[PDB]
């Protein structure tokens, strides 16, 4: 229950013991109630920007008094003599007197990791325009699983752009807001559109990564080279389920990752290819094969067993039980969170000519327009 | 030195020894040597990009045969029978046996630490459009030092653009792809009003978080205003260094990140306020009084520890010696690598106007730029 039934307030006044009506309890110390005051001079209200900072309370801060009334909890506090009110709802929303979950690589609970019994999550480009429950539906699906494809598109020249602006904003690079991938396919040709279609996350090299990217049809004529993903989170869920170890070299210790081209192109980063944050969430995979560079940062003693956890991941990526496939026709595009979800395409089976275009986008703006999708559809 | 005088390859075959002609020892696997072989059918040409996948390389593969020949390592591997040469140069650099420091909290050795002990770095606008050796040391400065001025600009709306494009490119976000730090009705921020600000991060809210952001006076006629930067990879290890207990509280929970200040955007980040690498290394600093949000990760029995240290921490954050202090004039502008060094401004009111612009940028692009301009020269 969110509803409080009643306050203690130690002898201290270093903390507080609010009950709420099911008989659940809750402990909340003095300095955090404070700095968390939703008050209009801690908080203000045209904003929400806090107008105090941790050196503007004193460090002596402690409860003086505490009272539940109506489903809220008043408290006062010393030395300042400040009385603020907490509504039921928020204190138990934003409790912190809970078991954290400490499971090293586990997932947040807001996605869901899959394999290739995933189906590809598909949108209408009008539908996700005119009514904000496809939108929402849409940007969901890509914050769930990783990726959506969006279908019955126009067959114009920077529609992905388009598409980046219906939620956040386009990662401009040197190669421009967008870039062309053109492809002709022929007998002559057939044997390097083979190579390096490993699954991969996009641009590891670039710190901070581009957190989405957009690749969208605008002429297909060659068969086969259906697109292809495969979830990150799943292939290191897999590694850490098998061989605990492994994973945690693979999540504790940087790898290197350089791009240097002939037109004056010379990224780098220094990042680990399964990505935690400290407390043990997986946030973030990087693999890709033809932009590694040489790990210096792993110490002598671990290396050998680091490349066969390396090895042991790419097994996974590379395993086509993994894999979702799709077509992609004129007009229609797909977005990876390329944070998570990797990348390629199947090999060519017939001659033509492809033409795609594909640019990154932030995930920030996505989560921020879902998050307003949400509320006005709450 | 990187010059090789003898090898040794152990009984498995799965590494070597180098010997150089100083004395010093590094051992390479032969993993990793095949793994980082340098020739055209393991790397491209044309653009270095690697042409094997980890699954190409032979599972038992091992050193067959190892020598060492003018300035330079020949090794086969079995079983591929494949024969590679690494210049000693190249095996020094990229050396991995060399006792790397595990020291928690330890900064990038590219890095350069400051306080107020230190005049702000300044560079000439017209000097680093035109001259390149002036925009690589404009640009160097930014990336050990996280900061520097540059001066003498034009007194232009929206010149701060054309100094994002003298490196990289603009991160454009719900906030414009500039925005008009002054005072607003109704404001959005307290950025846009009158107020003295704590120092901080932009955008610890947002992740990824902004990685450069530009500051740039049109107007500050105003008493007040001045400018204050404070280098948050000092101020942390400062913390390392009399608290370390606290610093790990700030370096290993998560803190919470929310900017709601107006409709139509809603920010949200899960992220410490000291994020480090995986192998101990400081990587960026989210220090932001105004868009923290409440502390919903860390457990009870650490919460007051926990917010002891975030006390000390903006201690030493809002220490006067820690703050490198002026007032930008007009035409003047300086840059921040926004996931280390913090900014302020202090309050302004009374006769005159203020108008500065903001916008931000991203570092990868810089260090591209750099690296070419280095290149060059
Ligand atoms: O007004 C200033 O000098 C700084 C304002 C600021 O912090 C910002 O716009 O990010
Ligand atoms: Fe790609
Ligand atoms: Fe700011």
């Amino acid at each position: 229950h969110h509803m409080p039934r009643s306050v203690t307030a130690d002898a201290s006044g270093s903390f507080l013991t609010l009950t709420f009506e099911d008989g659940s309890e809750s402990r909340f110390h003095a300095i955090w109630l404070r700095d968390n005051a939703l008050d209009p001079e801690t908080r203000s209200p045209g904003n929400g920007q806090r107008l105090i900072t941790i050196g503007d309370i004193p460090a002596d801060t402690r409860i003086s008094t505490a009272l539940v009334d109506d489903g809220a909890l008043t408290v006062t506090f010393a030395p300042e003599g400040k009385t603020v009110t907490f509504p039921g709802k928020w204190l138990k929303s934003n409790a912190y007197d809970t078991d954290q979950s400490s499971e090293v690589g586990r997932t947040s609970p807001d996605v869901e990791t899959w394999d290739s019994s995933q189906p590809a999550p598909a949108f209408d480009w009008n539908e996700v325009q005119s009514d904000p429950k496809a939108k929402r539906d849409w940007l969901d699906a890509i914050a769930r699983l990783g990726f959506a494809k969006l279908v019955n598109g126009p067959v114009r020249e920077g529609a992905l752009i388009e598409c980046a602006s219906m939620f956040g904003f386009v990662r401009e690079t040197n190669y421009g807001k967008y870039f062309e991938v053109r492809t002709e396919v022929n007998p002559t040709n057939l044997a390097y559109t083979g190579l390096g279609l490993q699954a991969h996350t996009d641009n590891p090299y670039r710190d901070p990564v581009p957190s989405l990217q957009i690749l969208y049809c605008l002429e297909n004529s060659a068969e086969g080279g259906d697109s292809i993903v495969v979830d990150g989170f799943r292939a290191a869920e897999r590694l850490r389920d098998e061989d605990p170890e492994g994973f945690a070299l693979l999540a504790g210790n940087p790898a290197r990752f350089e791009y240097k081209g002939s037109d004056g192109v010379h990224l780098r980063a220094r990042r680990p290819m399964i990505e935690l944050s400290p407390d043990g969430e997986m946030i973030a995979i990087r693999f890709n094969n033809r932009s590694s560079a040489p790990f210096v940062d792993i110490p002598f003693e671990k290396m050998e067993a680091y490349y066969a956890a390396y090895r042991r991941l790419g097994e996974f990526i590379d395993d086509p039980e993994m894999g979702v496939s799709f077509k992609l026709e004129p007009g229609e595009s797909f977005i990876v969170d390329n944070t998570r979800v990797l990348h390629a395409r199947l090999g060519y089976s017939g001659s033509g000519s492809r033409w795609l275009q594909g640019c990154y986008a932030d995930k920030d703006g996505l989560f921020s327009t879902l998050n307003v999708l949400n509320a006005q559809l709450g």
